[PDB]
């Protein structure tokens, strides 16, 4: 065992940081407030190299590891956790499922532009009817010559409308059932591709969430990703990585939460002394920050084993679950320890907190998660 | 014992779900999107009689029990909160102190306008130095003829600028600290008394929230409530009082939520069910209805005790304290029972959410309630 | 409403308080750490009229209400709960059951003797396959001539052995299931009816817990209690007070747990003052005080409930689930706030930690009630 | 960063596994039901090298590294923590002060004898008033000649009586306070060290907890441990190694209790399935997982640090109050899966929930362990 992050993922972390300080932090308080999704913000992002931390240098990245993307998430997600889960969505989600199932043509052209910071991705599984019930998928697709013929709608998706790029789900064979549903990639811009509702949402302001429409909407045969019928499987893969992205999200945020408390309990003086002087304070601070060292080192667990290609589908909704209630419960408090003050938006405790409960919702809900981790803990 | 409400505490429940019903219900969500405060509606609440509930009827009351205005407090805020504490703020906040200390002529003066429902009050005792430590007071009145001259601000005054009388707190002599604190009826347009910072808060977008500015305020002599010095007592008593106001509001917010949250999941089916049907959410939604209905009966008693006139502190900071707790876990597992929906303003979940966590701050936070009563469970 | 006592409930709490503290509280520690059940303590429990609070003086109790046993009960437990779960397995699980259900004779021959003092009553339900399933009956009983025939086994019987009286399920007809089940009433000393293992359990050390077996055991015909196929219906009636019982000893188990460690905090020093100046200590207290608040409430409601002759089953689930949940935080703090002490059979705070589990467990676990909870509020 | 174990690591991991299997598994029951210290027990577990793993092989050790004695300590608590804290407290607690502050020559005669297994240690600190205020020494050390006269006691000392060896703490000058205490080397046997009451304790009843008592006890001057008035300094950092130690404690005691409730949880069956197959219980048992996974590395990583010669007291503090309270919480669940038998001495589960509950108190309590972590925080 070793506990040092590696030159590399310091380097990453490193990076990020000073991304965040001088990107983030002087506008997320006005994009907030302003529910902007600043597409000029998310090119300079990928023109950093953080969309590509985690893809090998002859698909446009940086040929490093999970963990370095993890951390980078994390650290963006400390200060702005809606360009942090922008970031995730675009490679956890998009990027990685072309990456593992694509054909070297499909990766060359989609996964590349990704991994180099020029287009943004989203991954489209949820409809009305199927949210946690993933596999009741009623989107359809049928072959018609050298197309697939698309005709249903996804709602709530991560950077839906301004993505460039999009894996989505299909049923190609509805009497298959889970086995029926096949994984597609879409171009902005296709026909009978639309957009529908933005969402309004509690929170994620600088993240974008939209509907996707299709009528018809002609999909290029070869845009087929994987075979016919493995929709079901490249999904719950993705989902595996994208739980870990959460996780890294919901660190992030209960760090900068904790942060800030720490940071104006020093500073906030009643009764002729700094409010961190009052022991109930001192031991909610204590505890917030037991919660998020516990929680960091699940989030690395399943990143690292992830990178080992070792399974991780059980510690992601581990590290998922838990990172996320830790997030939840961390700025609950720490929008306490603010006071009156906490509850305006001129400080940053309540951005904090509204951030923190969808964190338990999306990527699959945390009673998703305990589903997934009661099976692996009970199995044969 | 007897559990059972009376003729009159049910018949002020009904009133108020009526009320709620036809002028709120309809309204309350373009109201919090907006964020409006509308005194026409408020006006229609105090013609109702709900601001006169609790006060004799030599004072334009109805003549009723302080339970019957809790339970209309909790109706309207099953609802509408914002509507509930404005409410609670003219009642227990502002027409309160002034009937307990009040003059024949002040309670004529001030107190009837307000049972009548032409007048709203506020109560501003918080200023930028002085929050939990409220003797911290440096806001001061000087007697000069016939006037007091008052100079300073208070911060985070509820129905602030909108309301036509203010009890305000102010150091008539500094040398004796708590000791040395007087009460004061403030109107609306005396010379050299207005109005800053609105706040832009988390959540109770449809209450009002002002920074308060006496700049050589000329205040009435007459105006001067109770003996001077003796302003901190009338400010803790009024917030007793108003601590189960807060109880109630909290109280109500966890029962719109749990409402909100038991319909829905009927209603919503996955995996062929309505989600109702899985356990994990049956004993998410048990849990919620038990933790409502313990608390139930800590804001009855508080209230109970007040109308008997036994000593009431101790039991308002518990009910306080443990009803704005359960607000909390009740609307934050509301919102995850909504899943993907419940982190949009389309439902009504996150309005509770964001509504339930102001309840833990004001009138006091949960540590000054934890202060209270561990004050009192050591006694002696 | 009305949260004050009536007179006879507080003579009630007065007398068993002082019974408590003459009986109970000189030799309890003792008797817990020797295991013992002392039937002298019992009868002389049953002598000063604790079993018959709430049965008509026609059947020789005093003719009180149901809150006035719950309060008695919850008075022994404060001090000796091994004592308290004695006397409501008399009352709620074995005579209640003979004076809803028994004719006239039964009554007077069976219900008398207990509410008077003499007899010690036990419930017999619970078999090694049947727990939560408590359908799941394979003790048979089966009428031959002027007596039915039983064979079986029954475990975890409270005042098993010892008892006089046991109010017994069977099956009387396999093939209807749920509908096939009767109750019986047994005496010690009936031919076939004997004893098997005394539990040695965690807590609880001041109550007998034992296993009942039948072999061919004569049971006359007319003991049969209320109708062939009656008996679920039995079970889950008497159930339903039980769980009143249970939540007051849980109530009380909190209740002592609180004062000995407010006692203790007040009287050790460590850094120069009173532990109960540190402040995370004041606020554990005002935590543990409150929690209890709100559960007092919900015991005596469901309580008031059963008095007045309304539903009481969901209530009942409320008051026994919080209750138990409640004890169990209650009494793990309570430990902690004697430190090392605390850990010792010396000092009273591991005896209530100990005997607190337990209400989590019995009379249906609180996953029972959880069920019976949302099967209440979920129903249309 | 690395998860994995080292092949040392694994080594010892598996040794641990495999006594604890062969030597403590087959008698745990017995030795607990009875209070039995089995001195031919520990002994051979100094024989097979558990108390060698992390010292020099100079020193009769076995030249490994402090994770894999940590990793000895939670196997071995997996099935008997009252012998994996006897472990504990003499490599912790005894042995590593002596290593760190001892001369060569101490380091040969008392070192080498617990590292090879011979000799038994102790560490006695606490006293009547010194608990947590544990600079509030009252035993005094006065040299006279050639030997220090020590007046005074320990209470609560871990291998008390049984142990050959100890380090004690005394004042040498009270009017230093903090900087008057020195530590001593003490042997069983010494005139005038006397032991007090074993205590009976609500669970660790297979450790040894005593009283010691030194009435004009002669020690000799080259016993001294360090330089005179260092002691505090000493106690402290044996105590920050001393919690990592019970942390692991308490995280073996949590995953004994899981897989003991796992493993049940498979077997019983209550309405024709499994009780695993139900919801809640998958949920609750996810949960307890979660929270095991998540302490194991707040330990694991403790340990690494103290291995790499960094600071690790906030770390330790961290793992210790973290992984006692999941102990506390994940016991008193796995009792409740058990259902009725798990309140009974028969299965597992009770001994656990017993067992736990110590472990949030000593090594420090959890509000100290508070106090450290906000220290560490909150500085500067
Ligand atoms: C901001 C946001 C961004 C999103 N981003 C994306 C995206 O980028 N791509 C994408 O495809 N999707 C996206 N989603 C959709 C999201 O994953 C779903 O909302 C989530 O899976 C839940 O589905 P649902 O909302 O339909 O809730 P439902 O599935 O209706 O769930 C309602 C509740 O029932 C519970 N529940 C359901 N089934 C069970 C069960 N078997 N046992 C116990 N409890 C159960 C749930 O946990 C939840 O508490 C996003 C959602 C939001 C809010
Ligand atoms: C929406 C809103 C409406 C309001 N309405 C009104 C109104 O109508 N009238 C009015 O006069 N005021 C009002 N208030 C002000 C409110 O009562 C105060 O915000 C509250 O008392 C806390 O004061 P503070 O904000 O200065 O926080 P602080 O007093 O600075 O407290 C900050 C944190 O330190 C904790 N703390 C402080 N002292 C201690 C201690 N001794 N021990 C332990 N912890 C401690 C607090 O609990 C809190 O967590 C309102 C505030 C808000 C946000
Ligand atoms: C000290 C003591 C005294 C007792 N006194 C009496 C007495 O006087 N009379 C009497 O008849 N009985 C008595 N009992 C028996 C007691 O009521 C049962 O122990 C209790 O009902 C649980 O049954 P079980 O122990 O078989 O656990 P099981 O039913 O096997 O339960 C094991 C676990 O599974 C959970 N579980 C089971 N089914 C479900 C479900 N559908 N959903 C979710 N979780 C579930 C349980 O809640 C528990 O956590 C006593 C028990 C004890 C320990
Ligand atoms: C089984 C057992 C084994 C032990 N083994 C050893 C051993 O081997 N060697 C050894 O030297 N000692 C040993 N101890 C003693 C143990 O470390 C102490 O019990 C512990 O430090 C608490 O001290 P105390 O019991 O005097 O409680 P106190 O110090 O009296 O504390 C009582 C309560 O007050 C709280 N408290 C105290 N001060 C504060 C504060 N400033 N702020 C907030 N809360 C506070 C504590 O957390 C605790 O909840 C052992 C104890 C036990 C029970
Ligand atoms: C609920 C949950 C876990 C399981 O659904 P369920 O209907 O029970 O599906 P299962 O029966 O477990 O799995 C069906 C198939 O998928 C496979 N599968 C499930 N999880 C898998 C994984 N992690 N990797 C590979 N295959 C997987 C199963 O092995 C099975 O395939 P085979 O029968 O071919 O072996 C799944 O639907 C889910 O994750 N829902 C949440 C969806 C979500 O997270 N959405 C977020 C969108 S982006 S915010
Ligand atoms: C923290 C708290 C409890 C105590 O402050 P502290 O500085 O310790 O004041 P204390 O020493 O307890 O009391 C000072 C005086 O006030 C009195 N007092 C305190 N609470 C009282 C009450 N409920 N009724 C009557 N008098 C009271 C005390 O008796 C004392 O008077 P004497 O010196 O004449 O005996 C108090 O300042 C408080 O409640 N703060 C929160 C303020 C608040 O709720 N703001 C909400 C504004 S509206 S949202
Ligand atoms: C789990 C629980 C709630 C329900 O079991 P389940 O198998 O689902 O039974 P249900 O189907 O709910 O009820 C079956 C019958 O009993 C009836 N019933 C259930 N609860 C009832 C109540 N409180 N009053 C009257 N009848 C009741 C039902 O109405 C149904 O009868 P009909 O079909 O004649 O209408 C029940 O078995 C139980 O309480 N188990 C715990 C047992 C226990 O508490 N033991 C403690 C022993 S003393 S320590
Ligand atoms: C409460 C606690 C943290 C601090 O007590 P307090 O009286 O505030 O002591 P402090 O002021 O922090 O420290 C006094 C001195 O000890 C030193 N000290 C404290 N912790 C230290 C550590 N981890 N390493 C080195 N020195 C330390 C301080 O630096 C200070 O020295 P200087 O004055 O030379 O700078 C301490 O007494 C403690 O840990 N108590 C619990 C005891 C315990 O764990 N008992 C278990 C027995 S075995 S079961
Ligand atoms: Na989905
Ligand atoms: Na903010
Ligand atoms: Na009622
Ligand atoms: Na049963
Ligand atoms: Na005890
Ligand atoms: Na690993």
């Amino acid at each position: 065992m070793d506990f040092n992050l590696t030159e590399d993922q310091q380097m990453i972390k490193d990076m990020a940081a000073e991304f965040a300080e001088k990107f983030l932090a002087p506008t997320v308080e006005e994009r907030d407030k302003a529910h902007i999704w600043d597409r000029k913000l998310i090119d300079k992002m990928g023109e950093a190299g953080f969309c590509g931390i985690c893809f090998p240098e002859e698909y446009g990245g940086m040929g490093l590891d999970v963990l370095s993307y993890i951390l980078a998430v994390e650290e963006l997600s400390k200060v702005d956790d809606g360009t942090g889960i922008t970031l995730s969505a675009n490679v956890s989600l998009c990027a990685t499922p072309i990456y593992m199932f694509g054909t070297e043509e499909q990766k060359q052209k989609y996964l590349a532009p990704i991994a180099e910071g020029t287009h943004v991705g989203a991954f489209g599984l949820t409809e009305p009817s199927a949210g946690t019930d993933a596999s009741a998928q009623q989107t359809t697709a049928v072959l018609k010559g050298d197309k697939y013929i698309l005709n249903g709608s996804k709602i709530f998706i991560t950077n839906g409308k301004e993505a460039d790029t999009y894996v989505v789900f299909a049923m190609t064979d509805k009497s298959q059932g889970v086995h029926g549903i096949s994984a597609f990639i879409l171009e902005k811009g296709m026909p009978g591709f639309r957009f529908g509702k933005i969402e309004d949402k509690m929170g994620g302001h600088t993240s974008i969430t939209a509907e996707l429409i299709f009528e018809d909407c002609e999909v290029p045969k070869e845009n087929l990703l994987g075979k016919e019928g493995e929709g079901f499987k490249i999904a719950m893969e993705t989902l595996d990585g994208g739980r870990i992205g959460v996780a890294a999200q919901a660190l992030g945020i209960a760090e900068g939460a904790l942060a800030a408390a720490v940071k104006y309990s020093k500073e906030r003086e009643q009764f002729g002394r700094s409010i961190s002087k009052f022991q109930a304070l001192q031991f909610m601070m204590a505890d917030m920050a037991t919660k998020i060292e516990a929680a960091r080192y699940l989030v690395y667990h399943a990143a690292m084993l992830k990178n080992e290609g070792k399974p991780y589908s059980e510690a992601a909704a581990m590290a998922k679950c838990f990172a996320s209630d830790v997030a939840m419960e961390v700025t609950t408090d720490a929008v306490q320890i603010f006071g009156g003050y906490g509850y305006t938006v001129d400080y940053p405790a309540e951005r904090y907190m509204r951030n923190a409960k969808i964190t338990q919702i999306y990527e699959g809900t945390n009673q998703v998660m305990r589903i997934v981790t009661s099976r692996a803990l009970l199995r044969d």
